[PDB]
């Protein structure tokens, strides 16, 4: 829709204490710091696919909006997601081990803008069209 296409990352602030709070260790806090990730979004029929690929850490997503799926994060984290459409705005939780976490993903003029959430941290990155 508003959200099909090849998005580049431009802009990140607070993703290393995101992580932090996720409680990821250094190592893995150091590549997912360096990397400049595409995210290649695209629908066919019920069914939405997020791409995302970079140098060090490829990942992809499948999914029907409402229905829960199994996902691998990029930190190896074995988490339950929902993702929903809430008056433009896509909304994910991940639930795992009686925690969670939120990641929304909303259009602004030329913009892909993803704001992530852990207890009392936010993190935005933006995107642009590669
Ligand atoms: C490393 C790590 C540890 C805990 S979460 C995490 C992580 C990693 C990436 C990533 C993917 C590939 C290349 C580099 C980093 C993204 C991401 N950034 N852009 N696309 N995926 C991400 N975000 C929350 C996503 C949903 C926007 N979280």
């Amino acid at each position: 829709d508003a959200f099909v296409g090849t998005w580049k990352l431009v802009s990140s602030e607070n993703f290393d204490d995101y992580m932090k709070e996720l409680g990821v260790g250094f190592a893995t806090r150091k590549m997912g710091g360096m990397a400049k990730p595409n995210c290649i979004i695209s629908v066919n029929g019920d069914v939405i696919t997020i791409k995302t690929e970079s140098t060090l850490k490829n990942t992809e997503i499948s999914f029907i909006l409402g229905q829960e799926f199994d996902e691998v994060t990029a930190d190896d984290r074995k988490v339950k997601s929902t993702i929903t459409l809430d008056g433009g705005v896509l909304v994910q939780v991940q639930k795992w081990d009686g925690k969670s976490t939120t990641i929304k993903r909303k259009r602004e003029d030329d913009k892909l803008v993803v704001e992530c959430v852990m207890k009392g941290v936010t993190c935005t990155r933006v995107y642009e069209r590669a």
